[PDB]
């Protein structure tokens, strides 16, 4: 299989030796496998890993890193609004919101901490471009 | 096929879902048998668009947003700073509640100095960026 | 109009922005706002931002100096053995390290000011 | 007034917008004030803030920073003597001093910490000169 | 034979290595092993080590992304007020700072990858 | 007017008192109506003197004091180091009091290593400064 | 006199024993009156050998060991990582014991991210060294 | 005479120095002391300060090595299960991280010595 | 004596002045000693300390620093094996080892911490060479 070869490559990188990789795959698949069958799959995959990246592939990986950072920034921005909404409710002396959900106590430093980590994603994106 | 389909395939890959799991979830949304090589081809198209270099005004576009977002955060923290300083002055003079009626929360000097520094850090980061 | 740009930066997508105001109309305003933010700032715009920032720093520095004097007034009252001040306010506990920490943060505002004025003269 | 214009400039930098600045000054002063009256005071003060410093004014600000540091150093030096005086009394097994004041417990690291912060003010002054 | 080199690096002296296997025979094998390790590595050997390391990084990155989604799924359940998830698993407490910390460590794996691929192209 | 008046005006300004509050407090000391523009003029005179550049021997004057002050601190910490080491040796061998009669205080190895490092830091800062 | 005698004299000096204490302890091992100037002469011989500069392949000898030792540590930590991740998955789904029978220990997300980082640090240190 | 310079550096003003000894006489001695400290140091003066500092470092290094051996002797006694040593002294608890921390600080004294001797040869 | 002169040089560097050095040696040795006897021993030793190192002596001191680091590395490596041996016993649910000694609880981070400090000694040795 294709996923069988990936499972072998994963276990090798995760620290298992060919002997341990053969035992674990003998529980997954019915038919047992020898070390030469494992080592040849390694020999194929290891030469593919050693393929040096083109200059365009690094720029591709930079563009993906920025896009992944935008996704985290959107998740963190939604959390920042919840923290700030909770902070205003804490000062007003409310136990529940107008929505109905419970007010959770948030410290000023935690809001400013969350602000900095959202702003640092911008700075790193500017530095990357 | 769609505009959101292009973005959703790339989103799930960047959140750690492999091509197999992307195919299964997108089959529920867009009611078809979505193939694994279809997901990989969309990934390949996405990597080509992302590998293109940014323009000089596209850098200015991102810089302008970062500084404007910093201004929005700075006003949120500036409001928090005034509350802390108002609380400190009330605590210093032995008050439990303010004139308006809201309760006096205890604040340490180091917290006020810390909050001030974070506000000034944003201004330094603005000036340096310009 | 400015409020649309605010909600975009705070993390709300175009669809959610239309719901609060009440999508295709919103996306165009953000595209126009992109070109405004994409414009290169003038030197006189930068001089204004440096002037405002350093004046805001002086306001904070004046607030922290007022707190430094309170910490110092408390320390001498604590050391002399007083529970209460002459004016009637209570004597709060202060650690020597906190006074030095407060002094350090006041002194760094001068250093941050000098460094900003140094970089401004070159650029 | 002159202090009225400074109050407006302070509130603007502290984060208030012209609408909020007009409301707060309407409580301080009897007669209410419009936004154009506020914005024109901003327009005067903002152009004065944008005045670029002469090379002599930076040297002036350096000299003041060193003089402010000398004042803090004198306050910290007086505290260092109190810590050391207390440390010697702690070893001797005294609860009160010969003066009459109470002995307070001080750790060795706190004295050396206070020493370093006094010495760092010198180093920074030497670096500044 | 490789096991002798392992025990030497783990801190056991030649005398103790002979006791586990069962000294002069051991010292010679280490001297021969020294010359093998003293050999300069090829470029294709380095390309393999960079390929393995960055692939191992992707495996960790995929594991941490799976944990990030769990933390995020827990946070929304905690905020909405649920004790239990739909599938039957318990809702665990998550602090906002821990989610940002997890995001940061995932983002640094991209930065560490880009820096390693940048240094590889030059060398 | 006076020598201490010049210094006291500058001191209060550097401690965060504005020209108005400086005028009020100095009116009590020097028994006159001290004007705000008088305080501002003294501030202006002070800024001119401070803006003057330092001489090369004036740098050596400050450097010489900093190193001599470091020697005074080093002897204070060196005495503290011997007390900690004397305490450690007594604690190691199960003693409650010393031969002289003073009580044995508990000390950790890391504290002695920390105190030693701070003493050696002063020597590094001395050598580097020279 | 001996090979181990040369090494043992240098070892005791580097562990903080002075020439007097080295002479006393070595007199018990090698049953003679070991002189202080004999210890100092062995120290002098040792300093001459250590002062000699390293060869270019001697650097490669040490580098090769450091990377191989790093691989041995990395496999020890990689095994620990799998145990933590196996524990986390069991804790997530409300299990007290594993299928094999061993007990489920609680693990935090930050610990797994910390352990992963240390494993990746070794790979960075390997690549950089090469 | 040296005691006047000591009290000035410790933070006492000229007025307070006259009170302890028992102002215009004190200010002149400080002005004369300023010129002495203002004098540029010789190379032989610097060589003395480097020699004293590195010899003082060896004294500390010898003290920390003696403590390292005690920590190590305690660790082996703790691991073997002993409460008391052969000589009669008590076995104290030691954490592995503290032993490595102690080793690190001893090793940095060698590095600080080598760096100081390197900078001295140039200057 | 020779050790008497070293005791004087030690006490001077440890912070004692000639007056205090004379008092302490008057308790150790029967016959009391004057300050000129102390100061002349200082005068001899201080000129010997000011002897500038040859380039070979620095290389000698580097070689000793590396050899001292190897000794610590061997002590730390033996501790690492004890931590790892304990960690495996903790997972297996053993209170005592097959040897007989008690199992002590060790955290994963402490093992990886100990690993890094052993590996950092190598890195610093490579950097030194």
């Amino acid at each position: 299989s294709v996923s069988f070869r990936d499972r072998v490559l994963k276990l090798y990188l995760l620290g298992f030796d060919p002997s341990e990789i053969a035992q674990t795959l003998s529980l997954d698949v019915k038919r047992k496998v020898t070390e030469e069958e494992v080592l040849h799959v390694l020999a194929e995959a290891r030469e593919l890993l050693s393929a040096l990246p083109s200059l365009e592939d690094i720029r591709a990986e930079v563009g993906q890193a920025l896009e992944r950072a935008r996704i985290f920034q959107k998740d963190l921005l939604a959390i920042y609004q919840n923290m700030l909404r909770n902070y205003n409710a804490m000062m007003e002396g409310l136990t529940e919101h107008p929505d109905g959900t419970p007010v959770i106590g948030v410290r000023p430093a935690d809001i400013a901490a969350m602000a900095d980590r959202i702003m640092k994603i911008d700075q790193e994106r500017i530095t990357a471009l």
